[PDB]
């Protein structure tokens, strides 16, 4: 048994940036106050923790990765109220604490309480939970799901239907959500629409995924990868297009297929030219683009304001829009109610340990969603 | 007496950049079909026409500028059904056919039309019914309101009230709507919200109306010059702030001043460092920035898209977003029943006669809208 006591445990821990995670014996504090100990079940290998490796997103090293996951509360801190042991639970990267302005905005989910702006890898307390070796480890985003087990915040965990599947509800954590979310709630995709899409993994299948439940009467997917198009044209992409195939500039050539601009755009990918053609492939007068991808850490684009004069929105968003404490439960719902699909996104499934397979799986172009099994 | 015929009358060309206007003799042609002559009573000077002599907004020269006017329909060509000889009428620089795919969406009002994208200087037909000395002059976004007489395609005039005073409601061709429109209808201003206003001229004036309008608790207008303040403050700002008397960077005193970022914010300048600090201002998770001023011509600004990504809306727009022929006559209606005030924009009033006098006001600070009489 376990509560209140330090567990030993595997993690994936990486100690330095451009290098493979190392699988390896963890000590996990007991949860606090307000906090809460999860036994994982799955996890997700989304394009973001990837980033982290890679140096695009900078986050203090070294760090137990991991953000998209599904596990079952194993101990509760003093004064937990929303989860007791043995409930199944997604970790959330971004709060909801319900206190600060952005929770209270009708409008709101970038929780002020989050870890991502500003990140010091700790818990809400700043400190740690996690030794290896005898050397602190960092948490990522309050959630660090790459771990047998790990400990979050209360106002980073939601409880989830009991009945649920977590090798594929994982995807709620981030992937899915944050498509699905971009589309239906941050873009307000409306019915007889043309959507283009830039970026065809887990996130831009998502995507396309809510241009579709949304009514899009055209959705174009964009990737420089022509593999990924099937799969597009599987969730509901009515036409795929490949940039490199294409003497004019992309922007262009869309603006031509839609005779005058699309009604909806998404950034899927983390490049800043993406971004700049995505905003510009919009309807110069009416058009929106929303912002998903993450790019290089500190690094600006350059645009033409005429671009937003005309009548463009351009906006961004973390985790889909959603409120994600509120959200997540409901998303879980819907998916139990075979209100959307999780399958699609999932191309491989592997024991936890192949955690560095299933990173080159995705670096390679071969994968769309990975999921990692405890 | 003049139907048909050629009119010789007195205009304000622009030969050269930088140089002022010329008040010499010009010959109107009559109107062809779809076209309608104005005996021009009333036009504003508009930081927009002092860009055509700065060369920060790039038309084809020599031209006869001038966009915020009203007058009096002279002559109709064959097939003008919307206007008739008599009609008080305010030109339209943003046109409304009614036919193209942004006339047909109901946000949209930047119609295909337009002469402001990449002007050409020309009526629709692409000829231009001014000579000068014996040389074709150039049109200015299809209207050329700086001559006694002018002639627009009939998508580019709107018929109103027979009882508007024309000294007056000339500023809902270009100043008032606009501020007033990108509060109420870009931005979309919510009740007891916080806005910052960039921009303290005319147009932005107008912003502040709105946001008072709509509802704003607080009202923070910014400027370089002080002296704009009191104005500001009797139309609705609750304070102002200069930034040349902070030592930091005015986005981050506004950010301090609004506990974490304001609602709305408009840039309604024309500089692309106030377009980034104006969004950055915003919350960020919830904040929508609105850009109003124009550009110099072909310049790109630089900004980091995390801005974007944690959830800001950054939008911009001409016009206020109004469709124009369908919502000039009802804010001429609106004015007439006292809705909104005027009266607050007009600093100066000269002769015709004295245009670069009235733009040597705007230049030097001194004025917000000088109304020029025919
Ligand atoms: N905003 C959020 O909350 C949020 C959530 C999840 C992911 N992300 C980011 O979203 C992005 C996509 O994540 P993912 O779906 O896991 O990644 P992914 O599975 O790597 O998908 C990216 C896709 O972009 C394609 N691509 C690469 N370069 C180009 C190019 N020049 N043009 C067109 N397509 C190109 C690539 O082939 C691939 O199919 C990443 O930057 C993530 O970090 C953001
Ligand atoms: N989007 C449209 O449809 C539209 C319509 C009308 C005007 N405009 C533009 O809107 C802008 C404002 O027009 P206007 O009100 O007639 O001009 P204006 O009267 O010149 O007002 C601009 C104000 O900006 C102030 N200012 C200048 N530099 C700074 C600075 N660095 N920081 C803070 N304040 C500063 C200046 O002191 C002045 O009071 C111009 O760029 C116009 O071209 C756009
Ligand atoms: O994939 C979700 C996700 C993001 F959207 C980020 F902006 C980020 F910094 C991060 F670490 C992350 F995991
Ligand atoms: O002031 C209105 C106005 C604009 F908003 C422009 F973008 C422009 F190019 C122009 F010529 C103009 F007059
Ligand atoms: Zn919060
Ligand atoms: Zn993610
Ligand atoms: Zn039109
Ligand atoms: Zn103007």
């Amino acid at each position: 048994s376990t509560a209140g006591k330090v567990i030993k445990c595997k993690a994936a821990v990486l100690w330095e940036e451009k290098k493979p995670f190392s699988i390896e014996e963890v000590e996990v504090a007991p949860p606090k106050a307000h906090e809460v100990r999860i036994k994982m079940v799955a996890t997700g290998i989304c394009r973001s923790d990837d980033h982290v490796v890679s140096g695009t997103l900078v986050t203090p090293l070294p760090v137990i990765a991991g953000h998209e996951a599904a596990g079952i509360v194993e101990s509760i801190g003093e004064g937990v109220t929303t989860v007791r042991p043995g409930d199944k639970v997604i970790p959330l990267f971004t709060p909801q604490c319900g206190k600060c302005r952005v929770c209270k905005h009708p409008e709101g989910n970038f929780c002020l309480k989050n870890d991502l702006s500003m990140p010091r890898g700790t818990m809400q307390d700043g400190t740690s939970r996690f030794t290896c070796r005898g050397k602190p480890i960092h948490h990522f985003l309050g959630t660090s799901t790459f771990s047998q087990y790990t400990v979050v915040d209360e106002i980073s965990v939601a409880k989830i239907d009991a009945a649920s599947p977590l090798e594929k509800v994982c995807l709620i954590g981030c992937g899915f959500s944050t498509g699905y979310g971009s589309a239906v709630k941050v873009a307000k995709v409306t019915q007889g629409s043309t959507c283009a899409v830039f970026g065809l993994g887990g996130v831009g299948l998502s995507v396309i995924m809510g241009c579709k439940a949304a009514g899009a009467a055209r959705i174009i997917g964009v990737d420089i990868n022509k593999d990924k198009f099937a799969k597009a044209k599987e969730v509901g992409a009515t036409e795929c297009v490949n940039p490199q195939d294409y003497k004019k500039p992309i922007q262009e050539v869309l603006t031509e297929m839609s005779n005058g601009g699309v009604d909806f755009s998404f950034e899927v990918i983390g490049r800043l030219d993406t971004m700049v053609t995505a905003l510009s492939c919009c309807q110069e007068a009416y058009g929106v683009s929303v912002i998903v991808g993450v790019p290089p850490d500190s690094q600006n684009l350059s645009m033409n304001p005429m671009l937003l004069l005309s009548g463009r929105t351009w906006k961004g968003a973390i985790f889909g829009g959603f409120k994600s404490k509120d959200s997540v439960p409901k998303l879980v719902a819907d998916f139990m109610a075979k209100k959307f699909a999780l399958d699609p996104l999932i191309t491989h499934v592997l024991p936890f340990e192949k955690i560095n397979e299933g990173f080159d799986l995705l670096r390679s172009g071969e994968s769309i969603r990975t999921i990692l099994t405890f």
